[PDB]
């Protein structure tokens, strides 16, 4: 039916396909030639990579005979001799028009894979219009061809031609998502049958947890799991023939793959290095807001969309609090942009860089993406003053965009400039606003420095009394403590250094 | 905008109508412009927004527009919306930087008659009616319509009947509040909706919508 061969969670798609392209191939000729009409003569799907397009590609051929696909790749058409660029196009049809002109009607039938078709065949109006003109008249041209079948895969649907889709060469278009939960139990079910029958598989390993524990894992990144789990049981191995894989191979191969779709934890757990401390009454406050806005946006029917702002002095230790908010969610899609990424490249890499994490976003149930500084990705300078027009126009236009479909979204941006966003007319884009102030206390710098056990008591009575006689309004941010308390660390003495140090810095 | 379409359909020397519509921000100009063009039963009907210019050049840009304006001119009758006007020039108010050569692509392409015996109608939105006097760009329009915003209590009851609000208490409590609470009232529909939206989730109570139309406002 659909599943007997190797293909799981993909049901309805496959039977539009069946019904649309293999329904006038199967029938009696004498039936089909009496209704009087043709067949389809092409057929393109698309959708994220890795998915799954290429099998049913294989699939479809081999389940209706057909002879060997021919295979070719977009950027390997291109060469750079006149002429040899739309040859190498024209070659792909020289057999079947061979077969049909010698059998006739009783050929067999043909296939041919096209892959990435929105890298050459982009709209005309050079060796880009020779190639498109080229394949348009050899898919559709004076002399009538039935026998063959074209199949194209594409990520990007709006850029090709407008005339390669229209009936006749182009027909019937398809989109893959990606698996949903019984998808993926059921891409378990085809993966783990050689070692199911073979007597390889313990008798614990419960498939159901397994599916529901992996998500957004694309279906590739489930094979690599097996793969990766079994090559674990029997290196713990080397009773040869007694191998057996446990649910532990399985977990440990789960917590090793990292999935393409999903959390990037190492940038998350880096940027809070230091530590949250809790040296005051605000940091509750503000986590309870950040908690409370992402309830809001995962039990909304009508909310899709949630643009949070987050400013203060600098150094007020801002980009921690939204990557701990963020780390205390449980979204599967998290994602951060940051000057450290872009680093290095051209504007245009930047741009095309800042839009491709943005079409990302709209293929899960669930997102949320931070925005690191958003003045230094402008590449602001007050002399003059100067920056990119290019890059802000793009982050402006992305943040005011609702996710297609039915999704959710939680961008959460932070900045110390706040008066030159108010300059450049750009506060109309964010819903609600956060403060991060510093601290202006003594209190709080006793607090940090016992957390940070900076030294023994006596001398950390006897500096914040120093302290308070002489400096009446201490008002500093939490990174500059932290790095003067190490400095008087490892320096002599704590009144010669921390002391100083601090008044200095207030 | 009814009797604009009649014109443009059943006629026999207008064969090119402009317009604008424009107000402050956030008032609704787009779902006004699409209900008008909904209801019109023209066989072309097509749409250009900066969403889907986006992460593009300017070449490519200037070529996606005149594909758009030369598909135009291939149907009998047609309609054509346009977004925003200051966003696809991209404008920013500092120094000020914006992009000349779109904009004399636009102001080119808004008065040129369509082939043959074709018709087309055009309604352009925008949020910066003195940035385009400045520009010295408003010759190119035939009319221009204007959207004011919300500056009633009552026009708040009539939404909050309609978003299912109010339950009656609610209503009579939260007006008699901001009654005295607030002497002048003026917001958009878009910012209104969303507080309510926001306010349904914490505190159904009248307390939570006051404030937030407070400081609105
Ligand atoms: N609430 C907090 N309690 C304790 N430490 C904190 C807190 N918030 C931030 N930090 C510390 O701040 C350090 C660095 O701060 P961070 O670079 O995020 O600050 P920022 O103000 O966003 O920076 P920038 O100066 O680049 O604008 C981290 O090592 C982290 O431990
Ligand atoms: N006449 C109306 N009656 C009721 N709701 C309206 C009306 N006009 C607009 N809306 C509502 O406005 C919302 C969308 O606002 P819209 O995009 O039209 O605003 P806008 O003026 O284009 O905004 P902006 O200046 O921010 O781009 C929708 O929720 C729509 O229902
Ligand atoms: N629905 C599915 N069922 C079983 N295996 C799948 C499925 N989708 C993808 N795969 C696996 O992914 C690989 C197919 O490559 P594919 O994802 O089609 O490449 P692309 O999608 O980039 O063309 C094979 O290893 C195949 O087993």
């Amino acid at each position: 039916k659909f599943e007997d061969l190797g293909v799981g969670g993909l049901d309805k798609e496959f039977t539009k396909i069946f019904r649309r392209a293999f329904a006038s191939r199967i029938f009696p000729p004498s039936v089909i030639e009496k209704l009087g009409i043709s067949h389809v003569k092409g057929l393109l799907l698309y959708g994220p990579p890795g998915t799954g397009k290429t099998l049913i590609a294989r699939k479809i051929g081999t389940m209706l005979n057909a002879k060997e696909p021919k295979i070719v790749n977009g950027p390997e058409i291109l060469s750079k001799y006149v002429g040899s660029s739309e040859e190498n196009i024209r070659n792909l049809f020289k057999d079947a028009e061979a077969e049909y002109r010698a059998k006739g009607e009783e050929s067999s039938l043909h296939i041919i894979i096209f892959d990435e078709l929105d890298s050459v065949f982009k709209q005309r109006g050079g060796v880009g219009d020779n190639v498109v003109n080229q394949l348009l008249a050899k898919m559709d041209g004076v002399d009538q061809l039935n026998n063959i079948l074209v199949i194209g895969m594409t990520n990007r649907k709006d850029l090709i031609d407008s005339a390669l889709l229209r009936p006749g060469r182009f027909e019937v278009q398809v989109e893959i998502h990606l698996p949903d939960e019984k998808g993926r139990l059921q891409i378990f079910d085809i993966q783990t049958k050689k070692m199911r029958e073979n007597n390889m598989m313990s008798d614990d390993v419960n498939l159901a947890e397994l599916a529901a524990l992996t998500k957004n894992f694309s279906g590739a990144e489930i094979e690599g799991l097996v793969k990766s789990a079994s090559s674990f049981a029997i290196n713990k191995t080397v009773d040869i023939a007694k191998l057996k894989v446990t649910r532990e191979d399985f977990l440990n191969a789960l917590n090793d793959v990292t999935p393409a779709f999903g959390i990037s934890e190492e940038d998350l757990k880096t940027c809070v290095e230091g530590g949250m401390m809790l040296y005051s009454e605000r940091v509750n406050s503000i986590l309870k807001n950040g908690a409370r806005y992402v309830r809001q946006v995962r039990e909304s029917d009508k909310s899709r969309l949630v643009s949070l702002l987050i400013h203060g002095p600098a150094g007020s230790g801002k980009t921690a609090l939204a990557a701990e908010i963020a780390l205390k969610s449980g979204f599967p899609f998290i994602r951060l942009i940051s000057p450290n990424e872009l680093s290095g490249m051209s504007e245009s890499a930047k741009i095309a860089y800042i839009d491709n994490t943005f079409r990302d976003a709209y293929k899960s149930p669930l997102n949320i993406l931070v925005i690191d500084s958003l003045e230094t990705l402008v590449d602001w300078v007050p002399i003059g003053p100067r920056f990119s027009n290019n890059i802000l126009q793009m982050l402006k236009v992305a943040l005011k965009r609702k996710p297609p479909q039915d999704r959710r979204l939680l961008i959460m941006t932070t900045t110390s400039a706040y008066s030159v966003l108010q300059q450049m007319d750009i506060l109309s884009c964010f819903d609600n606003e956060i403060a991060v102030p510093n601290m202006t206390n003594l209190d709080e710098l006793n607090n940090v420095m016992i957390e940070s056990n900076f030294l023994d008591d006596a001398g950390r009575v006897k500096v914040i009394n120093e302290l308070s006689r002489s400096c009446p309004n201490f008002n500093v941010g939490i990174k500059k403590t932290l790095t003067n308390i190490e400095t008087a660390r490892h320096d002599e003495d704590p009144v010669n250094e921390l002391v100083e140090l601090m008044t200095q810095s207030a």
